[PDB]
C-alpha cells in the first residue's frame, strides 16, 4: 500500500444534547465547516473525510471539497464508539498503513496550525498518539478518589492537598481536539491512546468544547478578539 | 482543660483579587456574615471566633456577636498561611483540646447544616479530618503528569483514559467550605489534613467559591431559587 495520512471527522446526525450540533453555525460557518478548514489548512493530509450517517451534513462536507464515508445507523448510535467510526472510515477507503487523526467538530477552535503544531510531534518510528490537552483547572493530584461506601483515599499523598500547586507535577487533561496515531497501529489496538502518548499542549482559550448555546456564543466572542 | 468546639473564621482585610472582598455583600449581607451565621445556625460551636488585621472587619463581627482575634500583619499578609492564623486564634483564646473547625468567608452557600451534617461525620476516638469536597468535574484519572521536558505519563493507567466515567472511582476534590480537626492533633500536626481524613460531600452548586463580581451574582441567583 501507499502510505497516507488521513483525517477523520465524524459527525453524526443526532447530537443527544444540542440539536443538529453539527451544523450550528458560529461567525457564518458550521461546526463542521470550521473543523473541515482546519483539516484543509494544516496541509497534513492526503485524504480528508467526514463520516456521517445525515443527508445534510453529507452535503455540508461535499460542499467544503472533502470525501464522505456514509455511516450505517448501528454506527451512529448514541452508544457507538468512536474508535468503531474510525475504523469503519479506513476499511471503506480502504487505508491501513500511515497515520490516521480523528478531529472532532466540537472543537471549532482548534485550527490547521494546531494540527501542524501536534503533527510536529509525532514520532514516525516509536509511534505513540500525539493527543491535544490542556492545563488542569483543578490540580488531579488535589483529589481523594472512593475506596469504599464513605471511604476515601488520597490519589496520591494526603500531604498533596495542601501543597502549593506550582510545587506539584504540571498535569494535563485531553480536550478532544485532536488524536493523532499510526493507522496499523489504531487498528491493532483500537483505540486512540497508544503507548508512549505525547501531548501537544493547547490554552484553555482554544480548548473550548461546544456542547450548549453559551459555548457558541463564547467561541464567537473568541474568534472577534 | 475544658474540651471545646471552636470555628475559626479567617477575614483578613487585604484581598489579592476583588477589592475588600470578605465584606462584599450578597443579597444584603456580607460574606462574613453569611459564614458567621452559619456558625452559629449549626448550633455545633461553643466559641465562634473571627480572626482578622481589618478595624472594619472586627466591627462587622462584633455585630454578629462573635469573638475577635486580631492578628499582627505578618500573620495577614499575602504569604501568610491559613494553619498560621488558626493556631494563633487557638493560641490566643486558650484551647488545645477539643475540635477547631475553619469556615472561609469565600464559601457562602455552605449552610449550619451543612456544616452540622459534616460534624457527623468526625469521629471522636480516631481524630481524622472532616473536609468538604464535591464531585470533580474533569475526572483526575484521565490525566497525565508531566516527568520530564515534553515527556508525559497517566495518572494510573493510559487505559484510564478511555474508559467511562461511570467505570472509574469516584473522585472528589475538597471546595474550601469546610476543614474540622481534633485540636491537639491540628495543633501538633500544623496542617488541615490529618489521616484518615473524611469527606464530606456537597453539590457543585452549594461548593461555589467567590473570586470574581460573576461568582457574587450567581451565589446570589442560586439563593434566589
Ligand atoms: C475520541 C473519543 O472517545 N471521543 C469522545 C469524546 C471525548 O472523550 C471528549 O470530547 C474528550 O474531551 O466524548 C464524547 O464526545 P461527543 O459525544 O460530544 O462527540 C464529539 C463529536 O464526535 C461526534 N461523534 C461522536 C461519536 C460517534 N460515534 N460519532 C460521532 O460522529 C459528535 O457528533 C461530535 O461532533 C462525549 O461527550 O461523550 C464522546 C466521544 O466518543
Ligand atoms: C485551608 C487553606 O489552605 N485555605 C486556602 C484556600 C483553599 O486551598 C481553597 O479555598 C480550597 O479550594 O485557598 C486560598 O484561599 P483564599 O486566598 O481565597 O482565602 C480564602 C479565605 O481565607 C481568608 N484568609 C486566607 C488566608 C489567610 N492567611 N488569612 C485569611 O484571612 C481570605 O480572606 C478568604 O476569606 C487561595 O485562593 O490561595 C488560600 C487559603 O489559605
Ligand atoms: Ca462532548
Ligand atoms: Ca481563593
Amino acid at each position: 500500500m501507499e502510505k497516507q495520512n488521513i483525517a477523520v471527522i465524524l459527525a453524526r446526525q443526532n447530537s443527544k444534547g444540542l440539536p443538529l450540533k453539527n451544523l450550528r453555525k458560529m461567525n457564518g460557518i458550521s461546526l463542521l465547516g470550521h473543523t473541515i478548514n482546519a483539516a484543509i489548512s494544516s496541509k497534513c493530509f492526503d485524504r480528508i473525510i467526514v463520516s456521517t450517517d445525515g443527508g445534510l451534513i453529507a452535503e455540508e462536507a461535499k460542499n467544503f471539497g472533502v470525501e464522505v464515508v456514509l455511516r450505517p445507523a448501528e454506527l451512529a448510535s448514541d452508544t457507538a464508539s468512536s474508535i468503531s467510526g474510525v475504523i469503519h472510515a479506513l476499511e471503506t477507503i480502504g487505508s491501513n498503513s500511515g497515520t490516521v487523526t480523528l478531529l472532532q467538530p466540537t472543537s471549532p477552535l482548534r485550527t490547521g496550525a494546531h494540527i501542524r503544531e501536534a503533527f510536529s510531534l509525532f514520532d514516525e518510528k516509536i509511534k505513540g498518539s500525539v493527543v491535544s490537552a490542556c492545563p488542569m483547572e483543578h490540580h488531579p493530584l488535589k483529589t481523594l478518589l472512593q475506596i469504599n461506601n464513605g471511604e476515601y483515599a488520597p490519589m496520591r499523598h494526603l500531604s498533596d492537598l495542601e501543597q502549593p500547586r506550582q510545587q506539584l507535577p504540571q498535569a494535563f487533561r485531553p480536550n478532544g481536539a485532536i488524536y493523532i496515531n499510526d493507522t496499523a497501529s489504531l487498528i491493532a489496538n483500537n483505540c486512540f491512546f497508544i503507548a508512549p502518548t505525547k501531548l501537544y499542549i493547547m490554552s484553555h482559550q482554544d480548548s473550548i468544547d461546544i456542547d450548549t448555546e453559551l459555548d457558541l456564543q463564547q467561541a464567537e466572542n473568541i474568534l472577534n478578539h
